[PDB]
């Protein structure tokens, strides 16, 4: 069977959950097979053979009715925290939200800058919980930009402010008490170049916050290996996703410095996969009727909602592997040199 | 059955090679289970509060005669470099003295410091193969000094010094292209102002390179676990040793930088050992001869080779645990921040 068959039978539906999840599951196996070495030697030689790799390196959005159908009640698009098996995504979001703070020990009063903020759940936590914390969100969507603004007025919130940036691009000689990048590191085509910037943006009393998905032993580009894998590049065209090992960002303290270092088992990932997989199929029928307009035609919106839908179901294979002890979430702590 | 019965029974010769080996694998063992954790998430809870824990801390020699009866040609007290079977001892020191050049970057004109030593086995291998490097061997032992610097005279060297001090009290405007440090950080009490004060030795050109002896996934401190481990107190009488993972150097980088990583098999460890212990056995009544004007008495003299003996018995067992896969060498190049 090639690509274009197994594409054609997904997006017409005719592969069932079971069939995908097993093809899926498959897919990632052989990236373990590719990741892991038979010596502490080879696998370290491995590892940093692509930590050096990468110190060599260098229009359509979906309207929030829609998000709001598939993600949890503050759009938050990272792994959540599940301390039960019926923790609800809502209850999962504010977790997480909460873990961040305890974590990159925010404390009233200080400035906070999110970093690839998305929908800004974290923006509006931290304002909401912490009133004399002024809290600025960066994202590099308009529209997510708009979103936090509006979503601030509702809540009475006076100490929001978006910055609109790539963040790559962005210039400003302003500092921060709190730097917070959650699952935003993992799109960042220069890490090096990233982490000094951010530096720069820090001052000697400063604490920078990075949560990433990892893999605990490797680290890899999410990208096929091979020609049997049809997922990688459906879920992400272009080679724009990477995934560290739970170790990659240590070798990273040329402008930072790590005070502590932690992971997330991959459960919970699976379980947050899960919640928006399972609110998106509930909300099936409201969800076509929202994407209908602006994507022009049913197959458009077809298209559109598989491939979402087959990522939350492939996330789910990925991340529950082994008990969640494979891909999982790594979270790390630095201080400025 | 108590300590003292078993440690009784090893100082009479009563234990057999193959009942000690058995005991001595069944100590390292127990502190396998110790160190592995049934998740990632508490593997580096684990490991986090081993490295918080060291930033908060802080007349008798064996004489040269026997230490060439029972050690290779040039005294390296480290793991060596076994490329075969049949390679012999001093074949492989002067493979691990070429390895450590090669990942230290030495290059002929250099200044080089050698923090701990030794016997100055490396000292004399970089004097002799780069004549215009200067090489700078530091040790806290005069026997060591008045060593390397009879060798020197009688190789025709004449770009060593050595310097004569505790190395967490010495003081030196002094700068040098290359900082090595051979199996001599385990020793060390405070190892981020260890780190710190190597950092003010180095101006930006600098090296350092680091070899240690570690675990692959856990740290820990050379001792005894429970009551029924009569071996490591045994070995070393002091808290002195300390078995960094082979990522634990990461988390101290607030002076210096890691540019690589590297790890050494096991395997090698396990064959240096075994070599010092059959031709400590070789020399058996050599060694009696040369330690008994020392020593006093007879008693005595079995009492020291009984210790090192036992060292090299149960040094094997630890490092060729699962074909060298989980005490082993780790290495790391650093430049200053
Ligand atoms: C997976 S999301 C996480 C969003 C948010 N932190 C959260 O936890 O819900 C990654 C975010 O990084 C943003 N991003 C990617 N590249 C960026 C850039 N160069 N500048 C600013 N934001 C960027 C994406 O648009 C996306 O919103
Ligand atoms: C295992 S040996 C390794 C010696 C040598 N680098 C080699 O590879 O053969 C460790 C050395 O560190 C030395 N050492 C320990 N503490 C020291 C200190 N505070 N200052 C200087 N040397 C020290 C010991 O005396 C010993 O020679």
């Amino acid at each position: 069977e090639s690509i274009g068959e197994i594409m054609g039978k997904l997006m017409q539906g005719e592969i069932g959950d079971e069939e995908l999840s097993k093809r899926i599951k498959e897919i990632f196996g052989k990236r373990l097979q590719w990741g892991y070495k038979p010596t502490h030697q080879q696998q370290l030689a491995f590892n940093l053979d692509f930590i050096k790799s990468l110190k060599e390196m260098d229009t359509y959005e979906l309207p929030s009715a829609f998000l709001e159908a598939a993600f949890g009640k503050t759009i938050k698009q990272s792994g959540c925290y599940f301390k039960d098996e019926t923790t609800t995504i809502d209850e999962a979001e504010e977790a997480s939200h909460e873990l961040y703070c305890e974590r990159a020990q925010i404390k009233d009063g200080q400035t906070v800058l999110d970093i690839g903020c998305g929908q800004g759940g974290l923006v509006l936590h931290i304002a909401q919980k912490y009133k004399n914390c002024h809290v600025t969100g960066l994202t590099n969507s308009k529209a997510q930009k708009n979103y936090i603004l509006m979503q601030a007025e509702k809540l009475q919130l006076s100490n929001v402010d978006v910055i609109l940036a790539d963040v790559t691009k962005h210039e400003s000689d302003k500092t921060y008490d709190r730097i917070l990048v959650i699952e935003t590191i993992e799109h960042m085509k220069n890490i090096q170049l990233f982490m000094k910037k951010l530096s720069t943006w820090m001052t000697e009393d400063s604490l920078l916050f990075v949560d990433h998905i990892c893999h605990k032993t490797f680290s890899h580009h999410f990208e096929a290996i091979d020609e049997d894998d049809w997922y990688s590049g459906f879920i992400f065209p272009k080679g724009c996703v990477t995934i560290l090992s739970a170790s990659a960002l240590l070798y990273f303290q040329d402008d930072v410095t790590i005070l502590d270092h932690w992971v997330v088992n991959g459960m919970h990932m699976a379980r947050s996969v899960d919640a928006w997989r399972k609110k998106l199929d509930k909300n099936m029928e409201l969800a076509r009727e929202i994407l209908l307009p602006g994507l022009g035609s049913k197959e458009a919106v077809n298209g559109v909602i598989t491939h979402i839908r087959t990522f939350c179901m492939g996330g789910y294979e990925q991340f529950s592997y082994n008990n969640g002890e494979e891909w999982m979430v790594a979270q790390m702590l630095f201080k400025k040199k």
